[PDB]
């Protein structure tokens, strides 16, 4: 019921959830140019492969990168393509005023050339309904995890997740309904509260030396060094660190190797688990996006 | 162990609420005085019963006063004392300069005398603490007048809940514990989202006419007039409103009437429903309040 | 679904009759309908009449209410100023597989019954009647917790006795509100539910030392265990909602002499939610009545 | 507190699983008598290790057997022993009268020298509690099992559980704890009820054709020819079959491959996904029964 006719969209690169966004942009009409996907029989209708000196930037009105957008000379990841493929100044030049450009995470290169072309730069895993969504796998993979690094049943274990961010309260909600004993450790008043309504048991991130002593699996969230040298010595090797926190992560992890502590550090779970799904998510907000660019011309 | 010792602390007036109040404040060794409860059959340990006159302000480092503090004039609300109580500008100048006065919900006379005598004044209703802990009193309270107000049965049943705010979260998350089929309506991105992690139907708030054709109890949260004339008149008399939204509450009431529609306004509803949790609360966080004053000195 | 080739004689009842009604018309079902003279709006297909008046021969299926009788065989009907008798030659006349449907358990219903060589289903005795009506149960239960406290049933200590068709439900349900349930029962596999459950299993021998520091201690077992010498153990704090059938499983004198306040709460379903309790029997009717025309 | 003081117990062979139930038995300090683990890297309080010739039966209150007892010549699975033991008819012969023989689940062999040795058989397996213990860790694997074999989240996906037995109903409570849209069907009037009050939607498997046809993921708890051909042809490529039942399963697995539908036999999850889970469940079990083996004597 809701279309993208009379725009015209490029998708430069991607993985599996590309496939996703292709296939909702296809069902909302879109006119779709595909570059990095010269190997694949998609299956996709009317799309048009090419390179990307072949791409009409003229006409563009949007971008759709990848979501680790580009490298340092920034060459765009593909998985479908055996030819590299570099995103340059010049393309985004070529470009609309109103040409929007779409990305996953941040990177120096992309905001500059998008700075430069005078051309807007959304940055997805940014917004909160995509890091609250992207969640729901990013919980997937933890529960994976846990499950394969243990021989004991996650229901009835004592688990503790660190941090109540968008992501921290999925965790602990879905583990709490696992069985396990969830306890949360937060730092403002306002989070401890929602902890203790959820039912599950609050303790203050000061206090974190004395509330891991003897837990079973202990999940980061917190983007930080939190899990420092002074906490891990007082772990036993019966713990599983599962950081899931944002390189360099929140865990001192040659101590923990040191100690025999397993501390995995688990970047980019959703695309790893849950490709469609992952995919089906951006493929949503995008879909959202552009027709706002679309509704002012 | 966490200990309130060197402290002079007043608690003027109040309800069953305060009981818990003091109660937590004598466990912790403050020295206290008690006005407005007279009429109560009993005492407690560190406390006296007096009068506002006999109390030595200028020593006291904090006053508690009622969730609704005052009734223009300056009387305090007692439920335990024949004597009529009131609060004087004068009192609070008696008063040294780090000296904190706690009340629950705003009042223009206390504000006033509060700023003149150059004191701080802190509105514990206002905090997100108190407003997380005050939703579970507040839900069993809404859960009470669902199952009155109805005679079928809350599980199995199509309920809508306006807003995923502090309270809105618990309320959802609560009637869905209990079987109802829950829809929550909401505006921004993040609400819509976690709104599904946590499992239930979201809609957009814009869309609040089509979500309501039929459900059987629609719990208010939004402080503002969305249960307008125009989505009321496509409501059914089957419907039950709920309006937890502080006056005016979110809803056109006249015209519901007309309309056949019972729709309750329902204001305190921890203060009715859970006194002892209600009261538990506040001085949970009062005592937290009052160490770091403690710690100031 | 239509109960189209059948011939049903509903006799007495209060609101949750009215609901079988509904939906047995809905069926098209034939349906004699004895009293109910005092209610004014009529049902499809549905001919209202005297005992006497009834072609028993031919009836499938008789109705009665969910207090089936009296011991003088009278059926309490709302609906009607006068008084309705069924008799043995009521039942003897009705052929050989006409079930006669009634809620609980009476001793004249059994005898006359047994000796018109007829089948007596007594609902609230199965287990799916029970099953459904734990829900509306659990919402009295609720209830009675919130209107007879002063503190809130979240982050409370709460214990259910028997991990029976109720007792299952109402531990999921106090569980879900944030109440911190343990339950007590005997035997392992119910240990076990409940430790899958995720709530705290004690055994009824265990059950003086596990009800000291309760709060609300909610019974559904149907034999004496909230006696004299546990009771002594607890103290006024403690809320005690025995849902058992009459006498119960407490003790209440002596929950007295203490100051436990203890409540006997028969018939939650019916008082809680009319609508739905008559809509679990209509539905549970409905489904085994078109057994019986599977046969004929 | 409950102790297993004066009783001697000879533990024959086994696995990790094994430790669980050793690691209980020392604890509460009965005499072990220990065959089948010369390469275990440590020892246990109160067990030697032997060999089967070496322990005195005559004496021995009772034996404990691995979860599959024993192959038709007798041999006694071993996962830390080199040398291969053997369990005869006149080891059993040698022991007293109330001497008990613990086993996980059937076998002729074993079960035919207990009958003729006049000797009291538990097979553990056929136990209301054991089940119920084991559906846990089972759930656990199947999470694992859905996790690895899709690319989309369990959360929001249409789930049909087959069966509310004793692991059907811990399968689909958790499942819907997972945010599944969990179907569950069942043929007894109880367990469709059952169903509906625990929020999940009946069906009765008369109807599975009818209600498996857009499904993401059915799991069999049913040790009936259920998912049949006629059934299968109905469903698609897209779903997925987790059967959990007993070899042969539930499954036309030969129709299925056909089918292009991926469905999966997954026997001894417990075992394979929590051992130490699975081992304390069963010492718990045989610690509670060695109690009222020593009480009557
Ligand atoms: N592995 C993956 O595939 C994956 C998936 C999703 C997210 N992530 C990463 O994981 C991290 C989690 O972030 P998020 O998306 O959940 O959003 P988020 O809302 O920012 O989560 C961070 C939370 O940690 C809290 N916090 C920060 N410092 C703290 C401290 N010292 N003590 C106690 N709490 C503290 C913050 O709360 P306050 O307001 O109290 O400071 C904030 O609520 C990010 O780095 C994200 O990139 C990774
Ligand atoms: N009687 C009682 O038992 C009692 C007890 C506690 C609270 N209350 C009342 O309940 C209300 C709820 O407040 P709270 O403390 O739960 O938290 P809150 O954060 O104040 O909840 C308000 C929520 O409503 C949303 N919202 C506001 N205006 C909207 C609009 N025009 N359209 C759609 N959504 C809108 C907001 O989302 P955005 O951030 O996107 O704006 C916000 O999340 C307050 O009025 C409070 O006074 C009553
Ligand atoms: N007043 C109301 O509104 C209301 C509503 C519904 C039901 N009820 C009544 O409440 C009772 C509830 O029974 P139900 O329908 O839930 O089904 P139920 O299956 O009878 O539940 C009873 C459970 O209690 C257990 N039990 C009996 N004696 C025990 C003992 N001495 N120690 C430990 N456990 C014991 C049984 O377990 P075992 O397997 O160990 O024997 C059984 O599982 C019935 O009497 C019913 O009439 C009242
Ligand atoms: N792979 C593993 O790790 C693992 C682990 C545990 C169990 N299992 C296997 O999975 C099976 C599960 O049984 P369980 O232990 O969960 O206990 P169970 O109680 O016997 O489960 C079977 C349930 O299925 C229902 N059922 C039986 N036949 C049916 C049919 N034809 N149509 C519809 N429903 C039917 C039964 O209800 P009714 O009363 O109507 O007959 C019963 O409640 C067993 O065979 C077991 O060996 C495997
Ligand atoms: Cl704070
Ligand atoms: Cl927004
Ligand atoms: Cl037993």
């Amino acid at each position: 019921n809701a279309m993208l006719t009379g725009l015209k969209i490029a998708v430069i690169g991607g993985d599996a959830r590309q496939l996703e966004i292709i296939r909702k942009l296809t069902e909302q009409q879109a006119d779709i140019y595909l570059v990095g996907f010269d190997q694949l029989d998609h299956g996709f209708t009317g799309a048009v492969k090419c390179n990307i000196d072949e791409i009409p930037f003229q006409q563009i009105d949007s971008i759709i990168l990848p979501v680790s957008a580009t490298t340092g000379e920034g060459v765009v990841s593909t998985v479908f393509s055996n030819e590299e493929v570099v995103l340059k100044q010049d393309h985004l030049d070529r470009t609309p005023a109103h040409c929007v450009i779409f990305s996953g995470i941040s990177n120096a290169y992309l905001e500059n050339i998008a700075a430069q072309a005078k051309r807007k730069l959304v940055k997805l895993f940014e917004r909160d309904d995509i890091a609250i969504y992207n969640s729901i796998p990013t919980v997937e993979g933890t529960i994976m995890l846990a499950i394969q690094h243990t021989d004991y049943t996650i229901h009835g274990s004592q688990v503790a997740v660190l941090g109540l961010g968008r992501t921290g309260m999925t965790i602990a909600r879905t583990f709490a309904a696992l069985g396990a004993n969830v306890k949360v450790g937060a730092r403002s008043s306002a989070h401890l509260a929602r902890i203790t309504e959820m039912g599950l048991v609050p303790f203050h991130t000061d206090e974190l030396k004395e509330h891991v002593k003897d837990i079973d699996i202990c999940i980061n969230t917190i983007p930080s060094m939190i899990l420092n040298q002074t906490v891990l010595s007082s772990m036993t090797p019966k713990t599983l660190i599962l950081d899931l926190a944002s390189r360099p992560g929140g865990t001192d992890f040659k101590y923990a190797e040191k100690q025999g502590i397993k501390a995995l550090l688990a970047p980019g779970l959703p695309g790893i688990v849950a490709p469609k799904t992952a995919g089906q998510i951006l493929a949503n907000v995008l879909s959202k996006l552009l027709a706002e660019i679309q509704a002012e011309e």
